[PDB]
């Protein structure tokens, strides 16, 4: 009768969560928050959308989320050991804390969204952008992770790994401008150049991630990264057997060996011209923006 | 020129995604798929969801209930799910983890088809989105107490909340879901009672079947280690009280050292003895139901 009254009580009451478990489930997440230019951004665009501050900060608070989210997750994903030069929060609070924090943090994120509206045709467009760039995004990375885990099963060409990120990166990119443009209170659609922002994001981080080292993680990862992509079709294509292999055995490694990482970069260096074509294939897609 | 033709083309476009593509993502959610559906169709009678509308959501329930399972295995090092290989040991931990993200955005996305009213849409994300988020508190709380083990030894009441956020997330969501969508007493005081049997059951049977008691090796803050630890503590039984601790803090798969935990369950603090008690207890809560307070 004690218990079955203490019971009774529970069952008819909402679940009891306390602001100290809160505090307890968010130390994956925090530890990441102390790591603005993702404002800088959001302000510009701004400029163009003439959203009032009030609704731009629960944006920009959205965006943060699930870009935090995602940090904390790619990180187990891609094994890496640090972030922003910081330990990655995986190895300190571990894998099951992180990756519970960072998906409970996705949901935070979707729960905000309420706050940006009374109207609910627009709340309707919101959700929809939230959840196409969301599913958008897990595509792309489902992509960049099945091709690295399973090489050689596919080697992707660049027309593939293009697709691949016009997902990935596109997407929080999309989902950041797309939900602006709809709260807009007043041009074209300004998605094309944020497709191509991301498209140029992610080659220059693939491409600096090599150069910074001529510390290469993306190497230790087995990244299909613009660089690789290019050696790897190059090979195949002129006939060069053994070096499209040294190319695929030192992906496979996940290696942190310093020369040998050297030793694959300088084949993208002397023997693919790789990082020259990337350099130069960034500088286009720039260049298409400047000459606009 | 030309580059810039494709590139240009390449912007305009939605991303491109095809169902080859779809098929790889999907290979660590299918493996998994290989009762729950007629506990739906029973609860139905009562709420009446035209046979389709029904399906719907029990695809949704059936998304999110398989997608947590494959984290929760990751979570919990589980190398078995229903005797055969777990999904993350077949195709990695990295893919598991997105393609089961990528099913609780799916799942969200079939939210959007169960109404096309307005309000009623509304309160379908809202009631998706909380029970989701009650789901992960209860997870990270359970999470929580395992890895910080020994910082924080729940109490019987600490471990029912914990309950009630993370088997009463996806049990709730469920019946609110089809609560919302009815044409037709709620049964959400029902449906939290149940989950907490089925959870005290899952962590009882765990090792009443080995008397291979994951749990152990996992070293979970089940509901007859919260009664051990707690009963030790207050008759003050120091070595016992230690003795438990460490056993969960191997996490070892040494049959030995299993049975001597459980040795101790069962014969210092009569733990097992008293979840099946427990249990019993809240199923005659129900069974002796009359009036229906509970009952529809
Ligand atoms: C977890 C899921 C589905 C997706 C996560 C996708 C992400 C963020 C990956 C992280 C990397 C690329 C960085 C990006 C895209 C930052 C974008 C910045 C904005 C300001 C938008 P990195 O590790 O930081 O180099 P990647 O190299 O692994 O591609
Ligand atoms: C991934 C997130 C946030 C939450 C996951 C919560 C889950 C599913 C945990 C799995 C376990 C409990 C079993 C359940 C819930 C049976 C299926 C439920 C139905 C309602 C049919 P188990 O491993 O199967 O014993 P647990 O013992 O680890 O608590
Ligand atoms: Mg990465
Ligand atoms: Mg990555
Ligand atoms: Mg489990
Ligand atoms: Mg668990």
């Amino acid at each position: 009768n004690k218990m079955e009254a203490k019971i009774d009580e529970l069952i008819n009451n909402d679940p009891v969560w306390s602001s100290q478990n809160e505090s307890l489930i968010s130390k994956p997440y925090n530890h990441i928050l102390l790591k603005n230019f993702r404002l800088n951004l959001i302000v510009q665009i701004n400029r163009v959308m003439n959203l009032p501050k009030d609704q731009l900060a629960i944006v920009s608070q959205i965006v943060e989320l699930l870009h935090n989210s995602s940090l904390l997750i790619d990180d187990i994903e891609d094994n890496a050991p640090l972030r922003r030069g910081q330990t990655t929060s995986h190895l300190i609070f571990g894998v099951p804390s992180t990756i519970n924090t960072a998906n409970y943090m996705y949901f935070r994120a979707m729960q905000l969204v309420s706050q940006l509206t009374t109207k609910e045709p627009l709340y309707h467009n919101l959700i929809t952008i939230f959840n196409e760039e969301l599913i958008n995004l897990h595509r792309g990375q489902g992509l960049d992770i099945y091709w690295r885990d399973f090489l050689p099963e596919i080697i992707p060409t660049q027309e593939m790994y293009l697709n691949m990120v016009m997902n990935k990166t596109g997407g929080l990119f999309r989902l950041t401008l797309r939900l602006m443009e709809a709260l807009s209170p007043s041009g074209h659609s300004l998605v094309p150049f944020i497709n191509l922002l991301g498209i140029i994001y992610q080659i220059r981080d693939d491409y600096l991630n090599l150069k910074d080292f001529q510390f290469a993680e993306d190497i230790t990862e087995g990244k299909l990264s613009f660089p690789i992509v290019h050696a790897l079709n190059f090979t195949k294509t002129k006939g060069q057997t053994e070096q499209h292999n040294e190319i695929l055995r030192i992906l496979l490694l996940r290696t942190s060996d310093k020369d040998i990482k050297l030793k694959l970069i300088q084949i993208l260096e002397f023997d693919t011209n790789s990082l020259a074509y990337t350099k130069n294939f960034i500088n286009q897609l720039v260049n298409m923006i400047k000459n606009d």
